[PDB]
């Protein structure tokens, strides 16, 4: 089997992309923000506290009529950002652009965070990372495409974000009309449970490419760009009047700039990240200072290869009995 789903931004800065999946039967279609860093599939539902919900679409498991509770799971999630989300959990029936996985944990949320609640588009994760991050206690559950995977024509689910426009996520096999060139395929270690590699290196604007290990995950639930300090600070060096300010929480510039590029390395191949892929506009309304999109990862512990960096490429998550990460330029 295969499938294959229209992501969609959900605003005019791509900061997260949405696809819809269809739940239980007959289908309760929310719209979904994919995400292969983390492992979770959770919705806003009738079970979340009304006063968080503020304009999602919700899943209703007494309406489904096969949904099933699964007796004493519990789910509680906190991500990078500081957002969180809890509840309890139904398996039934998932499907994602054609492709059904039956007996599906759907993690019902009974609480989401603040974060949650403000955005009406984002109506719940599914998770793409690996399974052993999954939260549900006592009995961890199987991502989407963990149980999806035996029945795809091949173990694989590919991400192709747009910039400022719709992409595409497929399950089961490789749109070569989606790409240019080769598809460089590179080692994914799996024992922090992420879509995790090492880049070779990077260049700024037409500046010499500088080899260098970056290890660091393969995150479309990541808006930016998050790597060194020495590299973001050589990324911004570039730009009259960039600067790193402790108020805002990162880098900004001035939205008169043109951006240079931002290439990484994927073993001799090179991904070029647009200069415009990196403006995230204005601060704060009518500011003439723009945020960056290439931020610095110190203190996060991990270097985060996000939307900014993906949407640069075609992304082959390779699920196959060891593991690995395509890159293609398009």
């Amino acid at each position: 089997s295969t499938g294959s789903a229209t992501t969609t931004p959900i605003d005019s800065l791509d900061d997260a992309y949405i696809t819809p999946v269809q739940i239980g039967t007959p289908a309760q279609t929310l719209n979904l923000d994919f995400d292969t860093g983390s492992s979770d599939l959770w919705v806003f539902s009738s079970e979340t506290t009304a006063s968080e919900v503020d304009g999602q679409t919700i899943y209703t498991p007494s309406k489904s009529t096969t949904a099933k509770l699964l007796s004493g799971a519990t789910w509680s999630i906190s991500y990078g950002d500081g957002s969180s989300s809890s509840g309890d959990v139904y398996t039934d029936t998932v499907s994602v652009g054609g492709l059904t996985v039956t007996g599906q944990a759907v993690e019902s949320a009974k609480k989401v965070s603040s974060s949650f609640t403000e955005d009406s588009t984002i109506d719940g994760l599914l998770g793409l990372a690996f399974s052993t991050l999954n939260t549900v206690s006592p009995t961890q559950q199987k991502t989407f495409f963990d149980n999806a995977k035996a029945s795809l024509d091949s173990p694989v689910f590919t991400a192709d974000l747009g910039y400022h426009a719709p992409g595409t996520y497929n399950f089961g096999f490789i749109d070569t009309t989606a790409y240019t060139g080769s598809i460089t395929y590179t080692a994914v270690s799996t024992k922090q449970g992420f879509w995790e590699w090492t880049s070779t290196g990077y260049a700024v604007g037409s500046g010499t490419f500088k080899s260098t290990s970056i290890d660091g995950i393969a995150d479309t639930g990541t808006t930016l760009l998050y790597l060194p300090a020495t590299v973001v600070s050589a990324y911004w060096a570039q730009v009259s009047g960039a600067k790193s300010s402790s108020s805002v929480g990162g880098y900004v510039f001035p939205c008169s700039a043109t951006l240079p590029s931002f290439t990484f390395g994927v073993g001799s191949a090179r991904i070029v990240i647009p200069g415009d892929y990196i403006d995230f506009g204005p601060i704060s309304t009518g500011s003439s200072s723009c945020f960056g999109g290439i931020q610095s990862s110190a203190g996060i512990g991990i270097n985060i290869f996000g939307d900014v960096a993906l949407k640069a490429a075609f992304v082959v998550f390779n699920g196959a009995t060891t593991p690995t990460l395509g890159f293609a330029s398009k």
